[PDB]
């Protein structure tokens, strides 16, 4: 049974021993990163024959987010338990940002093709998670690498969103 | 006219007499449960001929959430106004969890078919609402039955998500 | 390069000089309004030949939200920088609310056609943003016009959602 009922009174476990309330800043940060991941999976499902290229990196992004979630759930002082390192993932994001940035043609408004719009939604959820990650940071020591990655990731989603639009011959929505 | 303009200064009514600010913990909990409901409706709209079975329970889940919202909007001390009881709804969820759990084949990453992905998104929004419900709980007496149901509900959505994938011959996305 | 890396330590700029933490109430309000906008773009992408009429106003709503975001990012005391005025936008919303309100046939549950459901999701995200805008308001002076508009906007989305359902011959989901 996947339901233990240990959570039915509003408390839960993290990595290590601490029992925390579900509204605890750390539980929320791990939660928002998990919601971002759900949305990436949703976005990934909207891929078709014209946008097929975007599929593996999005899938890869989901792996990276799982790792981010793991480290957010891990207290820095914990003696028995951080697996996420930002350098390779972020550089990889930076390559795609520059790639997509030069391919594509005012301020840009979120929208366009359904995949582009979903990638624009990814951008804003990534940012919502980022604020919650900073909020944790202000109370507890966190893996700063997660924050570096998350910050770059919303930039990736802006870049990929524009590219998704470009891939289906769709103009970016512009502020008039 | 559906707009009274009574809210234009950031205040609103709940069940009973209290005028509360819209950022009040209770207004937020009622709000997050309402967003969950919107998303279930959205998820329900993605059903097609292969996933048609999932339709009634999702519809049923929306009824239950409306009730949850009602009780969250109701102060426990209020003399003129709780309608939600968890036993039958939660057992009903537990049956479907076990059903779906045995039908379907690493950690699972959210994604797959569009309906499966949406059910995975439902899971995380349910959890976001759950944290906001706990947050209310820590300041005010609430209907604990709502919390019991909500906690089980995200487990339902994990279970149904996997099943949605299974229904369309789609493998669960796995952590590599 | 769209990534400056100035944000990698959890801090960011607003309109004017203040460097703020990303979890700052003002950064969150600007963020939630930006997420609403993403979702409107997403909703707009779900339009087809039967719902084509809804397209321009949704597009127009995205312009208005960009302005809302701008003013939320602007401290009221700032000497070098408010562009949003609510009167024309809100009256325009009020016309569409009355229009759509008379066209369309219990409490209504969110859901129906995919576009209707998305407009129902828009409603709840608008409201989530509204609570975050009030939260800012309780600490800082804000452009009250933004709040007036946002409040009416979720009413617009309820109205348009029902109409989207009506446009595709779909009954509103009712609380049983
Ligand atoms: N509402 C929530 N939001 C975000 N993260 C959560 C939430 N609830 C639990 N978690 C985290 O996810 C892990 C697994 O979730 P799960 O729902 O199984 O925990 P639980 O609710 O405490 O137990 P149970 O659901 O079996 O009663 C938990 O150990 C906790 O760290
Ligand atoms: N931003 C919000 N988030 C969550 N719940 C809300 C929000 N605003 C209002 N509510 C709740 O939903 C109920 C109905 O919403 P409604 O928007 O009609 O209220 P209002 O904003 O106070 O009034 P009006 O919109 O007519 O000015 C309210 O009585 C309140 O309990
Ligand atoms: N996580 C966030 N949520 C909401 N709004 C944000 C967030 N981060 C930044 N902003 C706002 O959006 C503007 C542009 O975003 P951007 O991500 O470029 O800022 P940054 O993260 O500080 O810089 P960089 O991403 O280049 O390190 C910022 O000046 C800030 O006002
Ligand atoms: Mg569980
Ligand atoms: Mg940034
Ligand atoms: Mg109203
Ligand atoms: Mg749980
Ligand atoms: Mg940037
Ligand atoms: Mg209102």
């Amino acid at each position: 049974k996947i339901y233990t009922k240990n959570g039915d009174k509003g408390q839960t476990r993290i990595i290590g021993k601490q029992i925390l309330y579900k509204n605890d800043p750390r539980v929320a940060a791990y939660g928002e990163v998990n919601e971002l991941n759900s949305w990436v999976g949703y976005t990934k499902s909207l891929i078709n024959s014209h946008t097929q290229v975007l599929s593996n990196e999005l899938e890869e992004i989901q792996q990276l987010l799982f790792d981010c979630g793991h480290d957010l759930a891990t207290p820095a002082d914990d003696e028995r338990h951080f697996k996420f390192k930002q350098e390779q993932p972020t550089v990889w994001l930076e390559e795609k940002i520059d790639n997509y940035t030069q391919v594509v043609p005012k301020f840009i408004l979120p929208g366009g093709t359904q995949l582009a719009s979903a990638l624009h939604v990814a951008r804003t959820i990534t940012r919502r998670a980022e604020r919650q990650i900073v909020q944790l940071m202000r109370e507890e020591q966190i893996n700063q690498d997660v924050l570096i990655f998350i910050n770059r990731l919303s930039d990736y989603f802006f870049a990929a969103a524009r590219y998704a639009n470009y891939l289906e011959q769709q103009p970016d929505m512009l502020y008039r």
